[PDB]
């Protein structure tokens, strides 16, 4: 389609289904998820969102990203910090895993930010809009399954306190995405990078699932 | 005493006891606290920490604050945002109170930041170190009392995920405070401002208590 947002949606439909039908995620959806499992994804999200947001900050003033820069509304690093402190204790920093699939994702994010900032929007879209749209569904699953203490922390990641309405925000985001001017060369690269992002996720889930069964 | 940290501790002992004597806080300590009550302090903390951190950012490079600037370790705005979203729902932004005692506190903070940045450390000390040292306790009280859902959010404020050890951090903070070079003129102004900060708190508790009994 003409609009980037639509083109991304449709171009990635295959990999997104593959991504949502990864075993780990399938079991997540069906309600089967363990504490160790949850601790792992949260640790992954941290590494990922640290890298992503590091590179967003690097390129926030560039024309190729500035229009989709919404720091207050989207930033996840902090909430992840809050959550990991809960899940892993005060020395979470030192004791959280950093598996090869996490490195591979972190690595790509940095190579994009440093040398292809024009593609960064692919990852921003993939992650933020994804987690926004599939958050609140995951979240509910997690609390029923993980049978948590009434300690009032652990799931901050699944709430974007500065976005009153998701639907309004998604539209505004898409609008801004589609405002981005780019050559057809770049546009296809961006579409591919989005597929890449889904794969990096897919392989990460395969990796986590492998670890959890051993 | 010679060291600012000690001079502040001893100079404010009266007001601090008065502050911890306040009915609202007394009832908090002895376990008696309601949802409406809790929602109110959390809303206050938001307004306060927004103003404080706004002014910290304004003056972080100044000699009169830079040495006690620990953004990652201390910042509370975000966690408060997470918590209010939980306590007040997605439109917390629009529906949280902003009473006169909150305005009075917010007002002072901005007056200090804009025209007496040298005193800002009084408020930083009062708030951050206070909440740090009294946190894990108020947290526990709050969860037993408020009987909250296992929803994994609501109490992020009471956790500083980037401070592995409180005791180590308090020392480092005090060290930095005491490093700050200032004239005796300023030093007394700072000591007074700290007393001010405690009062602003005291009056706020009196105000909240008044509201809660109608
Ligand atoms: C159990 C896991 C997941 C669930 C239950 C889930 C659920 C959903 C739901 C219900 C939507 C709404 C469809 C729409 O309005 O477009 C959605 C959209 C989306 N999800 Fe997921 N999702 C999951 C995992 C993922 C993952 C892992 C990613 C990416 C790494 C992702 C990326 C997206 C994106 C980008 C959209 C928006 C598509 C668009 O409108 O452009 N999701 N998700
Ligand atoms: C509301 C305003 C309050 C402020 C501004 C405040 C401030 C402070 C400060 C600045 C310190 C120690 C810093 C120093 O060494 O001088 C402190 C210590 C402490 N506060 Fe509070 N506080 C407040 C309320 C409370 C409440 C309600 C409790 C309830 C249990 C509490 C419990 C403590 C405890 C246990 C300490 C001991 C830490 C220590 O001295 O080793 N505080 N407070």
């Amino acid at each position: 389609p003409q609009d980037l947002s639509e083109a991304l949606k449709e171009a990635t439909k295959e990999v997104r289904t593959q991504a949502e039908n990864a075993e780990f995620m399938r079991n997540f959806q069906k309600g089967q998820v363990t504490r160790d499992g949850f601790k792992l994804v949260m640790a992954s999200l941290y590494h990922i969102y640290v890298a992503l947001e590091e590179e967003i900050e690097r390129n926030k003033e560039s024309p190729v990203f500035a229009p989709v820069y919404f720091p207050e509304e989207l930033h996840r690093k902090a909430a992840l910090e809050q959550d990991l402190a809960f899940w892993y204790g005060p020395r979470w920093q030192e004791v959280i895993p950093y598996t090869p699939a996490m490195q591979r994702y972190v690595k790509r994010l940095h190579e994009v930010g440093r040398t292809e900032p024009e593609l960064l929007v692919a990852h921003a879209y993939t992650r933020y809009l994804g987690d926004l749209s599939g958050g609140q569904v995951l979240k509910k699953i997690a609390q029923k399954a993980l049978d948590l203490p009434s300690s009032g922390e652990g799931l901050a990641f699944f709430t974007f306190p500065n976005i009153a309405s998701a639907t309004k925000f998604k539209q505004l985001y898409r609008s801004r995405m589609n405002s981005l001017e780019m050559t057809p060369a770049v546009r296809q690269r961006v579409i591919e990078e989005a597929k890449t992002a889904f794969l990096l996720n897919i392989q990460l889930f395969e990796e986590l699932q492998e670890l959890l069964t051993h």
